[PDB]
């Protein structure tokens, strides 16, 4: 074993939290694990706000559709794409090719997931919000991001007051492939759905998902990022 | 709060040069397991990955990612890619053609790519992104026989390592994380910064980074996934 691996496999989101605050040495810690994360071509384009102001927190939690651990959570940062820095250094920079989102999107990935297992290392728990771009220009207004910038999602710290079994994904055999793409074995998926109702105890999980994204899938966002100078060929 | 977690996220170097051992079946298992164990945007799953062992591939691949020799040598390959022909393949009303979706994939798969990194360092191998896969996307997709509603994003080199680079310096925690709201940069944080590489060298960082925005950036991107599908409004 050793204990990353078993904090990696022992991960669950949480959504309670106690009122205990996050120490000012553990948040330094997770914000520096944060920063050590690998970053295309050293661009560094990714920018963090840290939450603090209890009147933006509660604005924050009914922008992201009125998820209560927004605003209960001992700490709420908000990943954003940045190339402002680097405009602010050059203004010859063009910012707005879609490579350049791709970048932006997975660097913040792997940036906060490094602040997420940090934080869960040291007993802590968390959980990504996604939610906040339902209105992300608000969002973005109400952090005051120039051009150039734009929220892509937010993530709760704090002290757990709940205990989630950890939830299974689809099997290594279905996600991972050999050398080329396989076609899917339905029967996996099958399979799947029960593990799940399983985990659960009407809709199964195939259901679920395909019935979400039979509808549109936030379909503001391309303008929002494209009226923050971002995606916009 | 220090704990082998946090020793292994801020002992992060870039591998790019790896001995002939081979990974074992059981960390191989293990590391594809902790990618597995990624938080994922409601339960979407939209992360697939293709693993490369086939050597004319690997080749093929070396050369695709702007001949990056040690695409070749490592010891595993794992190309990563935003996946929603499952959920196509489950129910063919599916939408997959937004940008909301495309954004999802990206910074879910840098989730699930660096928890299987840190947990291949944690287990003292080492690795390197390949983003560089993107300058050939179209041809690395028909390569690996990529269906619709699929996209490339990146690769992911892994290996015991046969060098040690120092760990190399990010922009400060003052600069990247902003309180409340987002903070101007202050241009003498970048001149030490850019001092601050200089050293850890011997075109400064900034001059580099920004004459490199200041072109074009990988502008096939956006036509690459709008022929799989995706990203088209
Ligand atoms: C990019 C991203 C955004 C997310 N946004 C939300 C959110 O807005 N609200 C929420 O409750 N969970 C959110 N989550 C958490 C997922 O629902 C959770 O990861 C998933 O249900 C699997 O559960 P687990 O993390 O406990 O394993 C998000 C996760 C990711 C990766
Ligand atoms: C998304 C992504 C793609 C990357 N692609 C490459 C690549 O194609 N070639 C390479 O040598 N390094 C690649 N890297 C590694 C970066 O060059 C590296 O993170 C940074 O320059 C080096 O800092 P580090 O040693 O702290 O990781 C990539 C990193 C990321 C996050
Ligand atoms: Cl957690
Ligand atoms: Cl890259």
């Amino acid at each position: 074993m050793n204990s990353t691996i078993q904090t990696i496999l022992g991960h669950r989101s949480i959504r309670k939290f106690t009122s205990q605050p996050i120490d000012k040495e553990q948040l330094e810690t997770i914000l520096q694990a944060g920063l050590a994360a690998s970053s295309s071509s050293m661009l560094q384009v990714v920018s963090i706000v840290r939450v603090t102001d209890i009147e933006k927190r509660s604005q924050l939690a009914k922008f992201a559709g009125n998820q209560a651990y927004v605003e209960s959570a001992a700490e709420f940062l908000v990943f954003c794409i940045d190339y402002q820095r680097h405009a602010s250094i050059n203004p010859d920079v063009q910012a707005d090719f879609t490579e350049l989102m791709l970048i932006g999107a997975v660097d913040s990935g792997i940036m906060a997931q490094n602040c997420l297992l940090a934080a869960e290392s040291m007993g802590l728990g968390g959980v990504y919000i996604g939610g906040l771009r339902n209105n992300a220009q608000q969002v973005d207004e109400l952090l005051g991001l120039p051009q150039n910038t734009a929220i892509l999602f937010g993530m709760c710290l704090g002290h757990p007051d709940q205990n989630p079994e950890v939830k299974p994904r689809l099997p290594a055999h279905v996600v991972v492939h050999e050398n080329q793409y396989q076609d899917l074995n339905l029967d996996d998926i099958q399979a799947y759905d029960q593990t799940m109702q399983n985990y659960y105890a009407q809709s199964t999980w195939s259901q679920e998902v395909t019935s979400k994204l039979a509808g549109e899938s936030r379909p503001h966002i391309l303008p929002y990022l494209n009226g923050k100078g971002l995606a916009k060929k």
